[PDB]
């Protein structure tokens, strides 16, 4: 049994985050520790469905570990143990036992804590919750970890120049379809909805993707339904079945339908609320001294007066500053102001690239120009409420066409005329 003053569970971009806030903050060497059950070091998330999948000078560790991403410096695994922080990889936690403060392993190894800081991310949703047959075929992949990305970096390789079948249509769905189309494959994207992102876009933004995706060769079946998939006598996929009787032929698939918060360790341990672990403005649970940062949290969104839950990587950098400030603050009988997010959130696939902040609540008005056959699309879209701005989004921005839609976001500016909005449009925010 090894004992941590603090210990943070899970080995993500979160984590990773803490660590550096916990290190800037004076930590002793012996007092925290990390548990991943990961093989590498905390490195940043969003990398994996982006440069990892290139087919040329594509992004590998040690290279996007934390925190470069946001413009800090790199923690390669001789950052922690230098600093006396002992990073524990490889490791599962398969119980967790919040009144005796005890993380059990799958091997039977257990740790303590004084401070608890949960940063287990989300799981990916399979398709054997929707009980698809064939669903357990070779070749059908999910991407949330390092793990997974290689694994199909060598299926992309084994099958380049076949035929590629993503399912889903949110960002990961959009993003995993432009990696194996830049890699040479044949590519259809299934997805029962209207239209892609359906969660943030609306049909106009949608429509655009939708042709520009299609003018780089990728099939989008919207209101699609992959009802099942055949395979060979080796058992890797061979076809998926729509619900249509429609087949497709398929060497790879690639899934993305989305994530669940993973606090199954701590389910009747702590409060919850919305699927997630249901935090303060500091990042505490209901039990004293546990703290939940990133995926997992369930947090007061400040600005909208409402609790909330989000997997941004923003959150996820800001929530792990704010529970270690929270944590310090509290043992110099100090207090910290209350986390001040304002939800953001980024895609990118070819040379395309948005940015998304606020609420995307109320009406929407799409302004610039959306055409996708354009050699420099620009369009956005702002979501108005109670006669202010609640949301912005922006397709081709340039740093202070994007820093204006955020100054948007968070000032909620009255909307005095929407016939004068559409007129500015971008200048809106611009001026
Ligand atoms: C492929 C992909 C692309 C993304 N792209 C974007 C993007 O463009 N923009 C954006 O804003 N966000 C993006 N995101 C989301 C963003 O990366 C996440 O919100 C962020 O990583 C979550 O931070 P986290 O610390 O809460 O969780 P994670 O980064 O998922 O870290 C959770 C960690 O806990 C570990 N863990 C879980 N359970 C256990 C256990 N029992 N024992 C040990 N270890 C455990 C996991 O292995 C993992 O290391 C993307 C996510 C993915 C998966």
């Amino acid at each position: 049994e090894k004992h941590f003053k603090y210990v943070i569970l899970g080995g993500g971009v979160a984590a990773g985050y803490a660590a550096r806030e916990f290190a800037k903050q004076g930590v002793k060497p012996g007092e925290l520790a990390i548990i991943s059950k990961e093989a590498v070091a905390p490195y940043e998330r969003p990398a994996l469905s982006k440069g990892y999948l290139f087919p040329q000078n594509a992004a590998r560790l040690p290279g996007f570990h934390v925190c470069v991403g946001s413009g800090g410096e790199r923690q390669l695994p001789e950052w922690y143990s230098e600093k006396g922080i002992e990073l524990i990889l490889s490791t599962e936690i398969v119980k967790a036992d919040l009144s005796t403060k005890t993380l059990t392993s799958a091997a039977g190894a257990t740790f303590t804590y004084e401070i608890l800081i949960i940063a287990t991310g989300s799981s990916v949703i399979k398709l054997t919750d929707f009980g698809t047959q064939g669903a357990d075929s070779n070749n059908i992949l999910y991407l949330r970890e390092i793990d997974d990305a290689d694994k199909l970096v060598a299926a992309i390789q084994a099958k380049k120049g076949g035929k590629a079948v993503v399912v889903g249509g949110g960002y990961i769905g959009l993003e995993l379809s432009a990696a194996l189309k830049i890699n040479d494959f044949d590519v259809t994207m299934v997805f029962p909805e209207p239209w892609c992102m359906p969660r943030l876009f609306t049909a106009d933004i949608a429509a655009f993707y939708e042709a520009y995706y299609t003018n780089k060769g990728v099939k989008v079946l919207k209101g699609t339904l992959a009802v099942g998939f055949d395979a060979n006598a080796n058992g890797d996929v061979t076809a998926v079945k729509l619900k249509d009787g429609k087949v497709l032929e398929a060497d790879i698939v690639v899934v993305g339908v989305g994530g669940r918060p993973l606090t199954t360790l701590f389910k009747g341990q702590v409060a919850e609320e919305k699927g997630g672990i249901k935090t303060d403005a500091f990042f505490e649970t209901s039990v004293p001294g546990v703290y939940a940062i990133g995926d997992v949290a369930t947090f007061p969104l400040k600005m909208y007066n409402e609790l909330r839950r989000v997997e941004h990587v923003d959150h996820s950098r800001k929530s792990a500053e704010q529970a270690v400030k929270a944590i310090k603050g509290k043992e110099s009988g100090e207090s910290v102001p209350e986390y001040d997010y304002l939800p953001y959130f980024y895609s990118r696939s070819f040379d395309l690239g948005w940015q998304f902040y606020g609420d995307n609540v109320g009406e929407t008005i799409l302004f610039g120009d959306s055409d996708p056959t354009s050699s420099k699309p620009k369009f956005g879209s702002y979501w108005i409420k109670d006669g202010k701005v609640f949301g912005a989004f922006l397709e081709g921005g340039s740093p202070d066409e994007n820093n204006a839609i955020a100054k948007v976001a968070k000032t909620q500016p009255p909307v005095a005329s929407i016939e004068e909005l559409k007129k500015e449009g971008l200048q809106f925010a611009s001026k």
